[PDB]
C-alpha cells in the first residue's frame, strides 16, 4: 500500500514542548519566542520552563537553585572508576558509560519525578569535567558552593574563575542549544522512554545515539577546515574549489532554515561582543574573512552560516579543549531529553512497528558433508 | 494512513532477517524453518547464518570457533572496573555499563566488520558471569579452552562442569531466542545504528531499553508458580485471578494463537531434560488445569512458562533470567546493525505541534 | 506482506521450452542435452524444435528450408529507407528501427493458419539480410543480392563479406549460432514476453526485444579491446595487480550463476582451437591462450573461469567480422527464443498488470505563482 | 625473568602468570612469556644462546656497572644503572628484522646493493668493529 522509506514524514507523537517553522523563522519553547526569552532569562529558568511548562516563582526558583547547588558533589566511587578508565578513548564514550553506570547507585513514589531530573542535570557537568581532568592526569577538583552554574562549570574545566560577562555569555550559549525539533537522538530517547524504565537508561541511550559517525563532530570538522584553509591569503582558492566540486561547504547552509535562523544571528552577535571585549586574535580575523568571502556569493542560493560555525569559535576563545565540544552540546541535549521523557511518561504505548519481509521462503538446511 | 497513535502497523524498513505468520504460526531465520534448524545445528552456525546470511563451510566455521575461543579472555582492566560496582545494583544495569565501557578499549574505526562482532559475541557472557560472581562476593573464574560455548558459560556461572546433555539443551534453548520480529528493543537498536556510530553503542542502547518495567515474564511466572501453594490450591488462586479481571500472564500471546513452534519445542526439551535429571509436577498440573478449564479463549502456554523452569533446573539465579535473554538477542542486534549499516536512511520522524503561539515572558509571576 | 526487490525469484510464467540445471551444468532445449543437439544438428532443425516442440520430418524440414530460401529477398523500399540512414548510427539501433518498420508492410492481423507461420518464417529469414545490408551501407557500399544456392550461415557470410567461405567455417558458425540460440529468462526475454502478452504482432515484440537488448554504451568487444591494449605477455603483471587491487569481478571471466565450468565454454573453446588449427594460428590467439592460462592458474581456487563471451569474440574476430557487429550476431542468434516465447504465450491470455508501492507525499497544495 | 615476563603480560592488559616449579629455566621463562609449553629442543637452544650471550669484554655498560659498584653500595643499584645505560639511542637486531621485512622478496636485492655502494658506510648487522 503505502511505505515511507525511513519515517521521513510520518508523525511520531503529539509534541507540545517546542515548535519550529522555517517560513517565519520562529523557534519557540512552550510557545515563547527564543530571542525575547534569552534576552532576560537564565539557564535554570529555561530548564524549568521546558520541564514543567510554566514559569516558576522567585521562591520556587531559589529552592530549585539551592537543590541544584546541594547536589553538585560527586561520589568518590565514580572518581575511582574514572581513575580506572583508559586514556586513549574519546570523552563522549566515557560520558555515555558513566551515565549508564549512574543507574547502579540510584534506583527505586511521587518524589521520583523531581529528584531524578535534578540529580541528572547536576551530576553530568561535574562528571565530564572530572573525566577531562583525569584524561590529562590531573586530579578532579571539588566544586564550589558560591559560584554560578556556568561559573562553576568553567572553574571545573579550567581551574580559573572567569569574568561574570563570560559566565553570562556561556549561559546564553547553553540555553541557545537547549532544545530543538525531533531528530535521531530525540527519537531514540523517546522510544527508549516508551518503556518507562528510568531516566538514566534513556539518557545513556540518547547520548550513545548522539555520538557522531566516525567519532567526530560538526564543530571539530569546521575547525579542521579552518585550519586547512591556512593563512588569510588562501581564502579564495579553497572556497572556489569547494564551490566547483558541487559539495556543500561545511559551516554554510542548513537543512531546514533558509530565512536567517535567529540562533545564528544571535550567536554571531554574542561572538562579536565577546571577541571585541577580549583579545581579538587571528581566529576571529580569519573567520570574518572567510565568512565574508563565502557570503558575498552564497547569498544568491540562500546559503547562510549556521550555529555550529560561530559556536566553535566561541568555545575556542572561551578556553575549552576541542574534543569536549560534544559534551557541552550534550548538556543542553539532556536538558531537552528530560522534558521529552516527562512528556512521554503520561501516555503508556510502546512503539511497535511492523516490517515487510524481503527474503526467501521455504528453504532447508544442508549438512556440512555436501556444501 | 499518516497518523496513528502508538505507531502500530506502519512499516519501518525492508527487513530480511525474521519472518512471521500468525495464521500458520511459522518462524524462519533467513527462510529456514526454526524447528529443523534447532534440531541439527549449533549456536555458532545459527549466529553465522543470521549475520552473514549464508551457511558457513568447514574452514570458515573452524576459523570462527578458533577466533571465538582465542578472544573469549577478558582484560583485567574490566575486572578491576567491575570491582568498584556497588553490590546493591541490578545485573542488567551492570551489563549495560560494561557494554558501554567496552567501547573505550576498541574505538579504532575493510576488516571493521568481523573483529568487532566476534569480540562482542565472546566477551559478553564472561562479563555477565564475572559481575554475577562479584555481586555474590567471590572472585571471577578464568574461562577454559576445551569446553563448549554453553558449557563454558555454565562452568563460569556455577563453577561446575555440566553434562553434555545439559550443554546441548542450553545451546538449543539459547538459539531458540536468537531472533524474533521487530519490537521495541530491536527498533531502538535500528534507530541507534542508523547513525552508524559503532556496535558497542547500539548494543548498549538495546540492552538499556530491553529492561521491562520494575526491572521479563520469567521472574513473575516463577513467583506465581511458587506462591500457588500445593497441588490442591491450583483452582482457588487461578479462579481468583480470573475473576479480578486481570489477564493471566504466561498465556495468550498477542500475535501467535496457534501454538507457536518455540513453545512446543521448548516444552519438549524441558520434558526430555527433567526425566533424566517439585517444580515439574506442580507446573504440569497447573498448566493442564488451565488448558482444560479455559479451552475457549485460545489460551496457550508461551515460551517463558517453560523457559523459566528449564533455567531454574539448570542452576541459574532468578535475577539472571534477563541477561541470558540479552546474550541470546545480541546476535540478532548485531545482524540488524549489519543490515542497516548499508541503508544509511538516517531516521528523522517529524512531529506535530499542539500548543500555543506568540506568548510573552513575564519578569514576575 | 511480501515485496521482493527487483522482482527476483518470482514465478513470472510457466515456460516449458528451455531448462537449466545450475548444479551439474546441464542445458536442455525441450529437455534435450545441449551437446547432443550441437553434435549433428543444424541451426534450422534447432529453430524448428524450439518453435514447434516436436522434431521435424524429412519432408517438413525440406519444405521449411525451401520456404526460408524463397523469402531471403528484401524489398527494395527497405534498402531505399536504409539509404537515408546516417553513417554514425550504431548497427543495433538501425536493426531495431528496420525491425519496427517491417510491421508497416505486413498488417494481416487475422487466414489463421497463415498468421502462425508466415510471420515467423519471414521474421526469421529477413533479419540477416537486413543487418548485412545496413553493414554494407554504413561503409558506403552497394548492398549485395543474396544467393539461393549457399547455406544459411554461408549465405550470411557471403552477404557480409562478398567472399565465399569454406564449408568448415560455415558449420562452425552454424553450431555457434545453435549453441547461442536460446537461454533462460532474462531482461530481454521478459520484455519480449510482456510486450507479446497483449498478442498484437511478432514484429513489435522482436523490435522491443532488440531495443532493450542493447546494453549501456552498446562485453566480448570490450574483452577484445582489453586484450589488444595488454599486447604481449610482458604486461601480464599490471593486469594481475589491477585485478587484485580492484576487488571486483574481472569482466569476461566467470558467470553470475554458473560456477561449475559451464558446458558452452568447453564446446566453444574446442571449436575455436579446431578453427585455429585448420586455418593456421595467428599471434593474438596465442596471446589470448597465454593470458587465459595465466588467469586460470590463479583464479581457479576462487571459482573463476573464462566465459563464453571471450571465446565467441575471439572466433568472430578470427572469422573476419567487424567488432561493432557482435551485438547483431547475438540478436540474430537469439531471435529464435523470442519467437518461441511469443508462440508459447499466445496460447494463453494473461495481461501483466502488477501493483506498486507509493513512497511519495500524500497531499499538498498548488502554489499559484509563489 | 619473572619481572620482565610479568611486565610483558601487563603491557597487553593480560593477567600475569604464576611461575611453575617443574620446568627448566629457559622453559619456565618461555612458558611465563607465552603460556604455551615449548619443546625441550627449543629450551636447550634458548639456553645455549643465553650462555653464549652470557658475557663479553669491557664495554660502556660494563664500565658503568663497575664504576657504580666501585663504592660497594649494593648490587641492585649497580644492575639498575647497567640496564639503564644499556639502552641505546631510540631503544640493531630488531632494526635488521625491520629492514629484512622492508626488502621483502629477492626482487628488491639490487636497490639494497646500490644503496650500500653509494652510502660508503658500514651496513648495520654485518661485520664487527
Amino acid at each position: 500500500s503505502e511505505f515511507r522509506p525511513g519515517l521521513e514524514g510520518v508523525p511520531a507523537t503529539l509534541s507540545s514542548i517546542s515548535f519550529v517553522d522555517g517560513q517565519r523563522g520562529v523557534l519557540e519553547y512552550r510557545g515563547i519566542s527564543i530571542e525575547q526569552l534569552a534576552q532576560q532569562s537564565s539557564f535554570l529558568e529555561t530548564a524549568y520552563l521546558l520541564i514543567w511548562g510554566h514559569l516558576p516563582t522567585q521562591q520556587e526558583l531559589t529552592e530549585f537553585e539551592h537543590e541544584i547547588r546541594y547536589h553538585r558533589r560527586i561520589k568518590f566511587r565514580i572518581r575511582d572508576m574514572m581513575k580506572c578508565f583508559p586514556d586513549s578513548g574519546h570523552p563522549m564514550d566515557a560520558l555515555q558509560a558513566s551515565a549508564a553506570a549512574l543507574g547502579l547507585f540510584y534506583s527505586r513514589d511521587p518524589e521520583y519525578i523531581r529528584a531524578a531530573v535534578v540529580r541528572l542535570l547536576a551530576k553530568i557537568p561535574t562528571m565530564v569535567a572530572a573525566f577531562q581532568l583525569i584524561r590529562k592526569g590531573n586530579d578532579p577538583i571539588q566544586p564550589r558552593d558560591e559560584l554560578d552554574y556556568a561559573a562553576n562549570f568553567l572553574y571545573m574545566l579550567t581551574e580559573r574563575e572567569p569574568d561574570p560577562v563570560a559566565a553570562r555569555i556561556f549561559d546564553i550559549c547553553l540555553t541557545l542549544h537547549a532544545e530543538h525539533t525531533i531528530n535521531a537522538s530525540t527519537f531514540s530517547a523517546m522510544v527508549t522512554a516508551s518503556t518507562l524504565t528510568d531516566p538514566y537508561a534513556v539518557v545513556a541511550s540518547a547520548v550513545g545515539t548522539l555520538a557522531g559517525p566516525l567519532h567526530g563532530g560538526a564543530n571539530e570538522e569546521v575547525l579542521d577546515m579552518l585550519e586547512a584553509i591556512g593563512s588569510v591569503e588562501n581564502v579564495e582558492p579553497y572556497l572556489d574549489h569547494c564551490i566547483a566540486t558541487k559539495t556543500r561547504i561545511m559551516g554554510f547552509g542548513h537543512r531546514v532554515y533558509k530565512v536567517k535562523d535567529p540562533r545564528a544571528v544571535i550567536l554571531q552577535n554574542l561572538a562579536e561582543q565577546l571577541f571585541d571585549i577580549f583579545g581579538h586574535d587571528p581566529y576571529y580575523e580569519i573567520a570574518v574573512a572567510v565568512e565574508k568571502a563565502a557570503a558575498e556569493r552564497l547569498s544568491h542560493k540562500g546559503i547562510y552560516p549556521n550555529v555550529d560555525f560561530y559556536s566553535g569559535l566561541v568555545y575556542r576563545k572561551l578556553g575549552i579543549p576541542s574534543d569536549l565540544f560534544t559534551p557541552v552540546f550534550a548538556i543542553a541535549r539532556v536538558a531537552g531529553w528530560l522534558a521529552h521523557w516527562k512528556e512521554q511518561l503520561n501516555e503508556n504505548r510502546i512503539f511497535r512497528p511492523t516490517q515487510i519481509y524481503t527474503g526467501s521462503h521455504n528453504l532447508d538446511y544442508t549438512p556440512i558433508a555436501d556444501r
